[PDB]
């Protein structure tokens, strides 16, 4: 039978930025306004090869954070997510990157693929400009940056497709 490779992607970011909604939008093409760790699978294709992505949202319960970090290991790409209406969530990207590197024990962090998502761009009143987000991305690893909306689907599939491409580029 036609083989398929399995890529593990993890979503990290502050509560409320839209991680669950992004994954659900990508996999089910629905949005509608979950307590523990959840992961979903999606088939796609890259350069004519079948692949499957397994998307983890490891934001269970904060008092049990120590029990969620074992599930970082084996991640092939990390999608760091903030909301463009929430500057605090943007300011926390660096700390999310650090948590991931530490608890996933990334041995070559300078080469590990990250993708940055600025979600909720359907909201006109922003606290983070496009330019400020792009500058952070350029200056903190030159990661791909997507302005997304789970609510309207803008750039959602593109962001996840890019995650798999970045994995392949190793
Ligand atoms: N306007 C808007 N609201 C969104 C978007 N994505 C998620 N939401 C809402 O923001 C809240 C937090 O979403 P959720 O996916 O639970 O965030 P998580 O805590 O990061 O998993 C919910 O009320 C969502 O409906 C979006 O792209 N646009």
């Amino acid at each position: 039978a036609g083989k398929s490779s399995l890529f593990k992607v993890i979503l990290l970011g502050d509560g409320g930025v839209g991680k669950s909604s992004l994954m659900n939008r990508y996999v089910t093409n629905k949005f509608d306004t979950t307590i523990g760790v959840e992961f979903l699978n999606k088939d796609l294709e890259v350069d004519g090869h079948f692949v499957t992505m397994q998307i983890w949202d490891t934001a269970g319960q904060e008092r049990f954070r120590s029990l969620r970090t074992p599930f970082y290991r084996g991640s092939d790409c990390c999608l760091l997510t903030f909301s463009v209406d929430d500057s605090q969530s943007f300011q926390n990207l660096s700390n999310w990157k650090k948590e991931f590197i530490y608890y996933a024990d990334v041995k070559e962090p300078e080469s590990f693929p990250f993708v940055i998502l600025g979600n909720k761009i359907d909201i006109s009143e922003r606290q983070v400009s496009t330019e400020e987000a792009q500058a952070w991305c350029r200056d903190n690893g030159d990661y791909p940056y997507f302005e997304t909306s789970a609510k309207d689907a803008t750039n959602v599939a593109a962001a996840f497709e890019e995650a798999v491409r970045r994995v392949l580029a190793t």
